[PDB]
């Protein structure tokens, strides 16, 4: 048997076969020798055996408001959050690694860019079972699975807050960089920039940008329907939109994502972006009026790359956490790092990042509530109640909590049906595996996962070992932290990938943060002083109660 | 007038346009203050005023072999190679900035890879003059300043020794990186990957690799002929050459590099290297019977893209240099250092590597002395002759002197004509202006560029002023150093670009130095050893004088 399905490489050791039936550990760099990888050095030892827990850091960053509101005024707020930049990153490598075709470094790998890199290699095609040497031979069946622990039965809000705004917010900004190809299979990706190149609203090809392209004052297309601002039609700028049969072109708004004509909350903020982007080539044009049209529009997408990767920083991520530390996005606390301005989208990520729970039973807007019927492909709603009236509902109706069990809305529960499937054409390694690569404690048992017994014992006799517990459902099965919206594993994993992606950006790097980059002084403070309420209300007749919070 | 016409801004600040006559300098992080960017920091100017030329140093470098045999045996070996590293690498700006299309930071520019990147922006369309604000308002004809100061009259053999051998070498391992568009212009690239991929052997894309790929044992395809191992036949693997139209297909060998068919000096490298791929691939699957052919073929290539830059880096380059320090090739310098795993081809790069002037007058084989005619699109040659005999032909025969002035023959000398003319379409800076840029101080005169009177009074007329020298000319007709193949700017212009673009590959990282992904210590000391003699002996029945350096 594949002695590599034994996993016997620990600490990011690298597991090569060799002859017929022998195996290799590279430990190279990994703090550990040994034939697996488990004998530490001197540091390496104290480093981990002093390393507090997840959960005693995760306790002292939510608690003491009156101790942070000092360090946070203090110095300190940079020094923690660089250390948090530089650790946290530590976790994700680059160059990147393997790929759905390749569990081995490879120059393919590497400049083949249409694949979704991995952080682990898949469960070798020859193992004695799906998840390599444990658990049964057939794996539970995902639509059951689904059914079972993921359906909800009963609405639980998130205790954080956290309202549809931020829901749809998240939404929007990770389907920039998800975008698996259908034509392609799994493991393709057709958002080649692999990360925040807000190529959700400037579209992920030249072509497809030309065609929203205004050409004019590095303005991007649009359209004035009730006095207002909003994303041209089809008719107009004639870009490949994923709207039903039956409707036409004069009533489909292009807007780069193709997906986006589904759901009021996308086209809601496709549309604040579109008009932000306009606004700022305004700004511009009156500094340099001997610019034309491209270096209007060059120069406004970086502010706005900027703009998001703030927002996106300060509060989109601070509202998740629910520290008290001043998140403070500074490319510059990075100066010093040995760091890779290089990302590359993991397919771990794609799974990780697929929170539908969120979603709510209905959608209230006033005393309207829609069903998810007549929300889905209203073409409507969002030139009948405008930019404001949506932002003041979503800003007011909680979310449902992510981590935890039975919260997804029947309506969508296919998702993550389809989730659990592709998670094994992938061939995923198990849950138990990734926590350790994340530098966390494998879980014992199931009953220590899920905090309790009743579900812990089904899972049990379906997986049959904790060892087979799959990536996802582990990761939406774990018990939540105290009042929070998800748990360990979502945050241990998810904030790596999630800092990387951002502080990585070419615009983070020293060679290219700077005050020129961005049109002068004034592009540059765009950035500098980016925020959610500036974004929406900058662009609104009247300025809605705004936030990722619930009032 | 475009204010930035006149280069205001000094040591790397940006000149941002403002209003319809203003400008700025941003002068971030260049070590100076001021509207133009000229008042330094007291560190910057102690270590300006303490830096010694580039003459000076070129000097030490290549004196005191005893004294240089001692520290090449001491630990400074690695010392003086990381500074020169890390040192020389700062001048090359990452992740890359402008294009022929864009002269500012751009997401376009940072991610369309069709483009080859270039450090100074181009000479403002709005100037008076075609190089700024001085010369005159026509440039030399390029054909006439081609033979006035270009043609060889008499043969200037390189006093340095390089042969033939050096000379295709770096005419073939160029032409893995650079590959201009003839379909898109100037400025445009088909060498996606901007460095050492070797698609030169495998090809600069997907398909393509397949068609040379045998899909067995992870080997490349190939033909027998005389009991020799060549590449295989247009006829055999279907894939685009350049050869001139009658010529069968059953006659032309297919390689990867379309352009390599016209010349044995090119399809003799092609051969060696084929040979050593399948050499290494059986490497392999002995020590790893259980591998498939892309694993095998993926870890061969990795194997000789490490090759390539050992002997590219100790001995392609210490040739070139004629220091006596021995450049030690460990990527290993840089895991202490910033550095940024990335490279991309500039322009100005594709240019200052335009050596024609090495090419000979005739090619001897033996007794037997070929003309160009006989040579260039010579068929039969390779075949005939076979590897070895070419090999000690070309390490016998010198390659003539790089710079100085009037040594490129005739027969390729319309190529200097067509590189000065897409220079101006490039609108590329003064040659004065890079000077400065790669820390050199400008010529005040043209008798300080050449070291004479005659020519130096000639270009005078021709250019006007010396801030008007273009910068190809200015690059071959500059003063060489002592007994060298070439001078300063050169030299001081042609490391940086030409080592970041080494040390800058990703098997360069941390990340993937390791033995595992190069198979395990075998393929990992394949790399760690690579030599030219091994290269190819180890590929030839006989093994001929093999050297970058006539006997
Ligand atoms: C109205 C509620 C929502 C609906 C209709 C919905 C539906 C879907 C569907 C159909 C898929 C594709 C997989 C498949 O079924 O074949 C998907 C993928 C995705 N959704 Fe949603 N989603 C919702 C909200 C969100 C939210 C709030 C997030 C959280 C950011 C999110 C995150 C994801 C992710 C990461 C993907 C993968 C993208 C890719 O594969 O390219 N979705 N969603
Ligand atoms: C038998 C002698 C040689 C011939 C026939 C030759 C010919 C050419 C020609 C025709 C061009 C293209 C530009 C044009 O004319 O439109 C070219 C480009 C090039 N050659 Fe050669 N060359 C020779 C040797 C070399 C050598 C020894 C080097 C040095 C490495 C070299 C470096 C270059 C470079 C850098 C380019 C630009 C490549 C590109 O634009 O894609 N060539 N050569
Ligand atoms: C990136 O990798 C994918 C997968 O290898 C390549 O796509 C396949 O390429 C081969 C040869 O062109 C085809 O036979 C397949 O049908 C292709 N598609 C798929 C979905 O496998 C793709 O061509 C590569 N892209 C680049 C730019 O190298
Ligand atoms: C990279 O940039 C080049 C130049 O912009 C793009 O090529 C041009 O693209 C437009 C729109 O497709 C065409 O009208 C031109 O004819 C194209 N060719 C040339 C030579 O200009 C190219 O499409 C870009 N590539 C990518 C992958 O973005
Ligand atoms: C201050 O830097 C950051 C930046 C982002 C961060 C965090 C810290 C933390 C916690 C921490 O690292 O402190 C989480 C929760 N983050 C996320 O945005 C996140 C990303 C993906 C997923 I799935 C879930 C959460
Ligand atoms: C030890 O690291 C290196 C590596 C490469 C080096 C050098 C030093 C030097 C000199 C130096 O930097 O010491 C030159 C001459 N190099 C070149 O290969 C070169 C590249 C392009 C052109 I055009 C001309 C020369
Ligand atoms: C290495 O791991 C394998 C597989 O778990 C195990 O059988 C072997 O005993 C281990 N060797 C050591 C020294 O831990
Ligand atoms: C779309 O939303 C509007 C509210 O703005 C509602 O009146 C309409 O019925 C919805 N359309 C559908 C098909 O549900
Ligand atoms: C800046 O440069 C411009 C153009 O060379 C020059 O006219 C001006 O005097 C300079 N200003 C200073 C303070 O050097
Ligand atoms: C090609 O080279 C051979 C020597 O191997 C020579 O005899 C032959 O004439 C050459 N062909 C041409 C067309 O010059």
């Amino acid at each position: 048997v594949n002695p590599c399905c034994y996993y016997p490489c620990q600490h990011q050791g690298i597991c090569v076969r060799f002859g017929l039936d022998r195996y290799q550990c590279d430990c190279t760099r990994t703090g550990y020798s040994g034939p697996n990888c488990t004998i530490p050095e001197i540091w390496t030892w104290l480093r981990t055996t002093l390393r507090p827990s997840p959960s005693f850091i995760h306790f002292l960053l939510t608690h003491g408001r009156w101790l942070w509101d000092f360090v946070n005024a203090t110095f300190i707020r940079d020094t923690l959050m660089r250390l948090v930049l530089t650790v946290r990153s530590n976790l994700i490598p680059s160059p990147p690694t393997y790929n759905i075709a390749h569990d081995y470094i490879s120059w393919e790998s590497f400049s083949n860019v249409s694949y979704y890199t991995r952080i682990l290699p898949s469960v070798p095609r020859d193992c004695p079972t799906p998840m390599g040497t444990k658990g049964k031979k057939q794996l539970p069946d995902a639509e059951f699975l689904s059914r079972r622990f993921l359906l909800r039965r009963k609405f639980i809000p998130d205790p954080q807050g956290t309202n549809l705004m931020f829901a749809f917010f998240a939404q929007h900004f990770t389907h920039q960089f998800f975008k698996t190809s259908g034509k392609m299979g799994p493991g393709f990706t057709k958002a080649l920039g692999h990360g925040v190149d807000l190529g959700h609203i400037y579209g992920d090809n030249l072509e497809r940008q030309y065609q929203l392209r205004l050409f004019k004052d590095g303005k991007l297309k649009y359209q004035m329907l009730n006095g207002e601002v909003y994303p041209p039609s089809v008719e107009e700028a004639p870009v490949l939109m994923h709207y039903p049969r039956g409707i036409p072109p004069q009533s489909q708004m292009a807007v780069g994502q193709e997906v986006f004509g589904l759901l009021p909350g996308l086209m809601l903020y496709a549309t604040i972006w579109l008009r932000e982007h306009n606004r700022v080539c305004d700004l511009l044009k009156a500094e340099h009026p001997t610019w034309g049209d491209e270096q209007l529009f060059q120069t406004a997408r970086l502010i706005l790359i900027g703009e998001t990767i703030k927002i996106v920083i300060e509060e989109y991520v601070q509202q998740l956490s629910g520290y008290f530390l001043q998140l403070k996005f500074d490319p510059e606390l990075l100066f010093g790092a040995q760091f890779q301005y290089r990302n590359r989208i993991a397919m771990e990520f794609n799974q990780l990042y697929h929170w539908h729970p969120l979603m709510p039973d209905s959608f209230r807007v006033g005393p309207q509530d829609y069903s998810y019927e007549q929300f889905l492909f209203n073409t409507s709603m969002l030139v009948d109640y405008g930019v404001e009236a949506l932002v003041d509902a979503f800003s007011r109706q909680p979310a449902g909590r992510i981590g935890g069990g039975r919260n997804i809305d029947h309506h969508i529960l296919h998702v993550a049906v389809d989730v659990i499937k592709e998670s094994r054409v992938l061939r995923l390694q198990p849950f138990n595996e990734y926590r350790k690569r994340f530098g966390m404690k494998p879980y014992t048992s199931f009953q220590e996962l899920t905090g309790e017994k009743e579900m812990a014992a089904e899972l049990e006799e379906l997986y049959g070992d904790i060892d087979a517990l799959e990536f996802y459902p582990g990761l939406l099965l774990e018990k939540c932290h105290p009042n929070s919206i998800f748990g360990e594993s979502m945050i241990e994993m998810g904030a790596p990938f999630s800092l990387k992606g951002l502080l990585g950006n070419p615009i983070c790097s020293p060679e290219y943060w700077k005050a020129s980059t961005f049109g002068g002084e004034v592009g540059f403070n765009l950035v500098k002083t980016a925020t959610l309420k500036k974004l929406v209300c900058l662009n609104t007749k009247t300025c809605p109660y705004v936030s990722f919070h619930v009032p």
